[PDB]
């Protein structure tokens, strides 16, 4: 998924839960996408919805 509007320095409450190839199941994609940023590149997405 495009994370280039990331990272950003609050994340909304909208909870649209998406996996992460770590297994955790991010709040939404600003959760998702400044987790990215913070890995450095090696997390991905593995699905929309919970793990
Ligand atoms: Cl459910």
């Amino acid at each position: 998924v495009d994370c280039s509007e990331y990272p950003k320095p609050a994340c909304t409450l909208e909870y649209r839960p998406l996996c992460g190839s770590d297994n955790k199941t991010y709040g939404n994609k600003c959760n998702f996408c400044n987790a990215v940023v913070e890995s450095n590149g090696t997390l991905t997405l593995s699905h929309f919805g919970k793990c």
